[PDB]
């Protein structure tokens, strides 16, 4: 079997993408952020502290005839940005674009950090990293992808994110009409629980390609591209007036500049990120300083190929017994 769902940017900057997901019987539809950097399916719910909910659709297990409390199970998560949430655990039926999993662990948020409360468009997260990162205690739970794997025609899902436009998450098949050329596959390390791979180098604008190994993770749940200080400095050196700002916490650039593209290597292939994708607009309403979509990973400890990079490609997450990542131009 297969599944297919449209994902939509939450705002005009593509800060995140939401995808409708059906939970419970009868269906309760929540718009979740699909996150290949985490492994917990957690949702706003009728158990979430009332003051911490501001416009989200909530999951109500008491109205679902298939929901079962997972006795004694708890969860607690902390994301690399400082976000966090925690609560208890139900099992229920969960469907994404026609693909149904029974007995999926649904983590009901009792507490959420402020950054979730202020994002009224996001009802929760659907984690798609490897199940070794799931935070359910004392019994670790499987992700939606791991639970569906056996029933999928092919143990893959693909991410086709749009630039200021809707996109598609497909489960169980590769849409050969959705990309140009060939898909280039590259090896993945699962040792940290991420879709971790090694890029073969980079280029700035029309410059020479620099062959160098950049280890990083493919993360649909991170907005920007976080790369080593040396690479990021070489990119912003090509933008007149660009500078790293401590008060802003990143590279900013004059909103009147035009940005060069950024190329990253996948084996012998090249994925080109158009310069417009790197513009994240004014740092404050009315400002003439604009925020850059390529930032240093020095403070983070790992390089992150976030939406900025991934939306420039058709991306295959191949969850075969030896996992691989595929990239194609589109
Ligand atoms: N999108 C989930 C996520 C967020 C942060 C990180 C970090 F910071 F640990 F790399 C990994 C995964
Ligand atoms: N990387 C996971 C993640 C995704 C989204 C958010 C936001 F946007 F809701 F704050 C926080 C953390």
């Amino acid at each position: 079997s297969t599944g297919s769902a449209t994902t939509t940017p939450i705002d005009s900057l593509d800060d995140a993408y939401i995808t409708p997901v059906q939970i419970g019987t009868p269906a309760q539809t929540l718009n979740l952020d699909f996150d290949t950097g985490s492994s917990d399916l957690w949702v706003f719910s009728s158990e979430t502290t009332a003051s911490e909910v501001d416009g989200q659709t909530i999951y109500t297990p008491s109205k679902s005839t298939t929901a079962k409390l997972l006795s004694g199970a708890t969860w607690s998560i902390s994301y690399g940005d400082g976000s966090s949430s925690s609560g208890d655990v139900y099992t229920d039926t969960v469907s994404v674009g026609g693909l149904t999993v029974t007995g999926q662990a649904v983590e009901s948020a009792k507490k959420v950090s402020s950054s979730f409360t202020e994002d009224s468009t996001i009802d929760g997260l659907l984690g798609l990293a490897f199940s070794t990162l799931n935070t359910v205690s004392p019994t670790q739970q499987k992700t939606f992808f791991d639970n569906a794997k056996a029933s999928l025609d092919s143990p893959v899902f693909t991410a086709d994110l749009g630039y200021h436009a809707p996109g598609t998450y497909n489960f169980g098949f590769i849409d050969t009409t959705a990309y140009t050329g060939s898909i280039t596959y590259t090896a993945v390390s699962t040792k940290q629980g991420f879709w971790e791979w090694t890029s073969t180098g980079y280029a700035v604008g029309s410059g020479t390609f620099k062959s160098t190994s950049i280890d990083g993770i493919a993360d649909t749940g991170t907005t920007l591209l976080y790369l080593p200080a040396t690479v990021v400095s070489a990119y912003w050196a090509q933008v007149s007036g660009a500078k790293s700002s401590s008060s802003v916490g990143g590279y900013v650039f004059p909103c009147s500049a035009t940005l060069p593209s950024f190329t990253f290597g996948v084996g012998s292939a090249r994925i080109v990120i158009p310069g417009d994708y790197i513009d994240f607009g004014p740092i404050s309403t009315g400002s003439s300083s604009c925020f850059g979509g390529i930032q240093s990973s020095a403070g983070i400890g790992i390089n992150i190929f976030g939406d900025v990079a991934l939306k420039a490609a058709f991306v295959v997450f191949n969850g075969a017994t030896t996992p691989t990542l595929g990239f194609a131009s589109k």
